[PDB]
């Protein structure tokens, strides 16, 4: 009965474009919206190179996903900018950037308190759980700490639905081994690696330089290192968390939980926080 | 081209219903969503009395408005619960309640800092401005401090679209031209009047027309040009940009609607004031 069209934003409504990130297909700029008087983010194709029709349908697809999948912990899409010269997804601006910045810029963030870390982990879980509970389920398939955005008060917004799929009935460190040996449980594997990354503040497979070596190692059952040096003894519920992580990134996909099951399992741990 | 249906929530997915507010047509309960594992709010019709078909179309209309009008400072609707027994709008839960609670519970909140007050005022303005910039424009027509919800970190969410209209209860927030029934373009400048009263209320932490007991007396007074009191007692000298704010308030609640700004104009005017904050 009830539906809503995604707003179309005229190009002239976007002012003060400044580069935030530039990639292969995806470039992100910050902007002022002239009507709304707020700062926005614009994920757009390169303004210099010609805009191909296959690249055009990709962006409209990603925009449709974001618009359908809106929820407290998913990046809110504000509208689409669809012009002959320009194509861009307009989203809310995230002042604190991506999660990896918080975890790995140790000068800027000397102490990242345990309650915040666990809250971040809980919110990522809640976000992906929502996606998996849509009809049909939406699988993210690109969860990275680089893709978890943080708003003004450090709440999670899941971003980058470029590789996302409807269950129809780049770095490889977050990818389950069955994706490359010569996937329904993909997101939970990534989540386990992210959990490890959040609790350690370390790059997974830091010491391994060749990505093919990581791939062979992972396919043989090697995982990011768990000891006292990587995961310190003072982590709250360290035993549960290690247990959960290791089930989350299990070699056999059947041993890995659903996000519902993962949230059930996490709630004993989160009950002890403020 | 691109559109999204509002999710339909089966009744059994809502657990642990607890009353948050009960009114004439609108009752609000908090709940657990069994799938999503989050606390939600449910704005529903009374579960005891029979659900009339005119009351049913009212709730579906309000839900359609919320779903179309989603934005950073508007209450997010998560879905609709549409059953034979039960009808409810499921929204995000707001832990800090309504704005009036922050302003008027002075034991619970002894000091409410100026930067927070101005941020609240800025966000209300941004919210209503968004509504007015939709096509067609959406006019709220029920702005009260009682209707401005505050999330976990005290950010604004505009709520209660029960009296809202597409362009093309207390009376203290109502412009005098609205008192009596041809209908004109003065119905466009309703929200800005309410905003001016809210601004006064935020800066003073006082009930507008506290000293006037009969609401009809308020109405007569307002129609003759009387407004909430501006002096040192109500609006203290230590308000940042006190002169600008008084000037803005008084233009916002002007007797002639043509003297009142659009929310775009209001945001333009506010940005000199907000530039001096963190």
């Amino acid at each position: 009965a009830i539906c809503s069209a995604l707003p179309t934003i005229p190009y002239h409504k976007l002012a003060d474009l400044r580069y935030l990130s530039r990639g292969a297909s995806g470039t992100v700029s910050s902007a002022r919206h002239a009507d709304w008087r707020v700062q926005v983010a614009v994920k757009h194709l390169h303004i210099h190179t010609p805009l191909l029709d296959s690249e055009r349908k990709d962006v409209l697809r990603e925009a449709e996903i974001l618009h359908k999948a809106r929820f407290s912990y998913i990046l809110p899409i504000l509208g689409i900018c669809n012009e002959p010269e320009f194509l861009g997804i307009v989203t809310e601006y995230m002042p604190n950037g991506s999660l990896n910045e918080l975890l790995h810029r140790k000068t800027e963030y000397p102490d990242v308190a345990w309650p915040l870390r666990f809250r971040i982990l809980h919110e990522i879980a809640l976000g992906v759980n929502y996606l998996h509970n849509m009809t049909p389920p939406l699988l993210h398939h690109n969860l990275k700490t680089q893709n978890i955005l943080l708003d003004n008060e450090f709440h999670v917004k899941i971003a980058d639905f470029g590789l996302s799929k409807w269950r129809m009935m780049g770095t490889i460190i977050y990818m389950p081994p069955e994706n490359y040996e010569p996937s329904i449980k993909h997101d939970i594997y990534s989540y386990a690696v992210i959990t490890w990354e959040v609790l350690s503040r370390k790059q997974p497979f830091e010491d391994v330089t060749n990505p093919l070596q990581i791939m062979y190692s992972v396919s043989q059952g090697h995982r990011p290192v768990i000891n006292e040096e990587s995961l310190p003894y003072d982590i709250p519920h360290r035993a549960r968390m290690i247990s959960l992580i290791e089930s989350g990134w299990a070699q056999n996909p059947d041993e890995r939980p659903s996000f519902l099951k993962c949230l059930i399992e996490l709630e004993p741990v989160l009950r002890t926080f403020e």
